[PDB]
């Protein structure tokens, strides 16, 4: 069974994220990093009857250790949004964030499967890229965007507007993750939808703006943590079960990628043993979803051009 | 089709329990209340892809709405420990807290399953009681004093020690949760185990002290919280199975009892449509663990009565 | 001249009155000590533009360093209380931080000066007495119990009812630190003060319980931080003074004493270069103070009981 | 018999700044605001033996009676920085804070000195301005960019160095408060001084990255506080003294300026009844500051133009 490193354990996605991964039959082996609290939610989490054993390290001297024989790594780490931020505000923060991290499993776990939920994912993954591109260990096939949550969000929306059973329903969401990016494929929905123009306007620009409706109710509280952390959760459990032989595997997540002229995109991907087993590409979408894709990729290319232009300066 | 209101759902156990329950198939409706934060945490909860129907309330004027209809409300609402406290030492706080929610309960949804987190459970749970006595609508069926951790922290400790699957450990533990009164029956474990007494002495103390295991590693940031959201759930789920007519669902919880002379007392309950089925008492014991009995008595009366006498200064 | 170290730096008693010492002419040192933050906090405070030099240890290991040629040791260490606590609900861990840190003090800076903040003051004080009794370095004239911010209050409210300026009204308040052993002394009230008994009563109502209107007031966010950051920055330089040759020095404190059939009591203390250089004693009080005292003595006696005999059990 | 409020007052910097106000005699009301925590910020304070009269308002119906007959308003409100973040970073959410608060000032207290810490500073005094203009009372004499902690930061390093009392130092900082904005001018400093040229550019550099040092050295707890709520203080002093008609105070401030390219620069300010009596200019500069000025003054203009921007799509 699985070896998973979370990064950032402690903090508000950390901590249920990390409380979903212990739960898992899926999991043998949970190493929970962070600068502070990580011995304490350790502790706490080892109580819980599963399998999993469960270690906390604290500070850098002890991230090489967390790392060793690691099969996954999530990394939740990251400051949150306040009202009135853009995910690019938290950018410098969080870039060198990832950048540190990353680097670290670049030199101590290259073969693991790194998923990354650090915004903004459209500059964050590229950074990832580029870390690992420098150590000599890049693989394209093992580095996600988790974008989950915007395929969470569609399902439920679009459930709630037509009263079915979200568990149920599978929305694909492609491009990537900010405003902006996010482009709900309707068309290509299960169970088969039908919304007149203005309500699927309105739909979409729901999901698109998800993020921020949470920030706004939570009042300068943070952004979504428990969604994130179920969002997380789910891809990593799709990847290791994936890892195990589970075939028909497929999920959305920002990757490098040449389906587009973007050279990162996020597709459904089928997933596998070598992690990306195949881009299944944007397939057939419709005249509203190709014009989003068209506006969609000058913004991605920025963050794109913005996160490669940060590894440089390091 | 359960509908479960959380009191307190906005704190550090609060917010991973509302998040576990959000992801059951077993809940259609997760009402969520505290003094600060709640729409925040519903928002972010009613996200997630599943069925149930997520509200955040805020206020007093707003308790009753939350609670109306109710199957069942779990309250971890309360102050967490500090290193050095004992758990009474959070009791005059605690109490006050407990008092005034299941006021509201007794008031708004008398026949819901009525599951009190909030420590120390062995006053708490005889405040719950006189409370709902002074209501006209005592029912000591649906009264649980949530003692689940401790059998949950049992189970993983036995596993650990044989190098068992813990999702295979059934541990009985009895009396109540605190320190000394926590008294678990290794000898009616299953599968059967046999422990060198130096062995059963050091995991029936690690059982004990558990609780104060964690608030030490957590080093003044709280007591568990993401263990303690494990168990909360763990019981919630069993009392909504037992209530949907599943048979053979047992769980150990501090209630209304008649097996010693404590008038409340922690045993297996067989459960079902109306919340305990069954007591099924302490049944044979080891004399090391009848001798763990008679120690714990004193201290759950002196618990109790002082429940019962902080209600008749009310 | 003066080396000062604050035991308890980064709590939010002990960030202010870091604060306040830092400002001061009479302070050339300034050592800060927790178990988290103090290396931000002492990095804050050395900044401004004042002679004392500020550095910040971290952890039980560091706490020699810190102690080391110490003048004047300050403990607002401690946890707070919560809304419906008693101030001896902090007992069982104020007791052990207490212990624990007035140790390193005899064994590191036994010649010290030790002023206890920390909560029960009326356990603390005789907790203190008792370490340095038990490591032989007894000095009952250089351990203060700090009850100045109850003079601090008595003088706002006898000034705010009479229309004065609290800063030119003193009232002497002998006795503890807890309820009813909070004895103001109106009647030794500077200007002379005339209240009939019913607003007399109201008026010392309020000063015993004004710990609690804090609490109150904080609904949960602690206990009084900034006030209690004052008082102890205020007795700490009246103690300073009094080590630089300062004549007329004198402040109320809880200390060993002779005065009443406790063998520890607050009353007004002339303070000289070895600290207590002279208990004035209580001096002439009225019928209603002389009632308040008798009252009080068997709740003092008790917390001092209480104080010894958790030395002793260590 | 000066009003002074806190807007912002239960944060890291606006409750040891209140405290501190709270303790001089030139304050006689202290009006603290905040959405959250003023209640018990105020009952707190309001025992401290001084005459200042403390109230605590709550939320956006309470301000304009915070704000009523105000002398000085002082606004530390704002989202503080994490480590790897630039005060640019915090625009989006403080700009919207500060054009919330300065319209309230605008429309309830136009004639009262408006004193703004919230970063980027160099933004959020154009900001304060433009929203004064868009009510009709713009006054660019009693609008101030509290730039202090520079300065206060500028004499410990010198006096350090130099083995000086920095009591008695005085060390010019112009420009604005942001990265290379921040121009110390050494060769203005009095006591008169002589670094070597290497010590004056790491001495230059130490002052500029301060405040990236204690967010650094806080490790994600904030940024300054204690040191910040210090030179608050002082500038609300020297400006509440000033407008008692003392004579000489000067102190370097943000304002709106007419000595260099940029509409807003920081220079030393003659203090005065009106608010700013003169402005005292930059003066005789080395190669070295001028240089420095030169390299400011485009990031200036960008930060002055993007706070412009800001409150002309409101």
């Amino acid at each position: 069974n699985a070896k998973v490193a979370v990064l950032g354990a402690s903090g508000g996605i950390g901590q249920p994220l990390s409380l979903l991964l212990k739960n898992s039959p899926l999991v043998s082996r949970l190493t929970l990093y962070d600068i502070a609290h990580t011995p304490g939610v350790a502790a706490d989490l080892s109580h819980i009857e599963t399998k999993a054993a469960v270690k906390g390290y604290l500070g850098p001297e002890q991230l090489p250790d967390c790392l060793k024989g690691c099969d996954v790594v999530v990394i939740p780490a990251g400051v949150p949004r306040k009202p009135g931020m853009t995910r690019d505000d938290l950018f410098n923060t969080n870039a060198t964030i990832v950048a540190t991290l990353t680097a670290a499993c670049a030199q101590h776990c290259p073969e693991a499967m790194i998923c990354v939920i650090a915004n903004p994912v459209n500059s964050t993954i590229p950074i990832t890229a580029e870390v690992f591109k420098k150590h000599g260990v890049y693989n394209p096939n093992k580095i996600f965007g988790v974008t989950t949550l915007d395929i969470v969000r569609a399902n439920t929306f679009v459930a709630e507007l037509k009263g079915l059973d979200p568990a149920r329903v599978n929305v694909p969401v492609i491009g990537g993750h900010a405003g902006k990016t996010i482009i709900p494929l309707i068309s290509q929905c299960t169970p088969k939808v039908d919304f007149p123009q203005d309500q699927l306007t309105a739909l979409t620009g729901r999901i698109q703006e998800a993020g921020t409706e949470v920030v706004k109710a939570k009042a300068g509280a943070g952004s979504a943590t428990l969604s994130m952390a179920y969002a997380g959760a789910r891809f990593v459990f799709s990847l290791v079960d994936a890892m195990n032989g589970k075939e028909g595997v497929v999920e959305c997540s920002f990757v490098k990628s040449q389906e587009t002229e973007c050279t990162y995109f996020s597709t459904p991907l089928l997933l596998g043993k070598k992690g990306i087993e195949k881009n299944l590409g944007i397939g057939k979408v419709s005249s509203f979803e190709e014009k989003m894709i068209s506006d969609a990729i000058p913004e991605l290319k920025a963050s794109i051009k913005k996160g490669e232009d940060f590894v440089k300066t390091l």
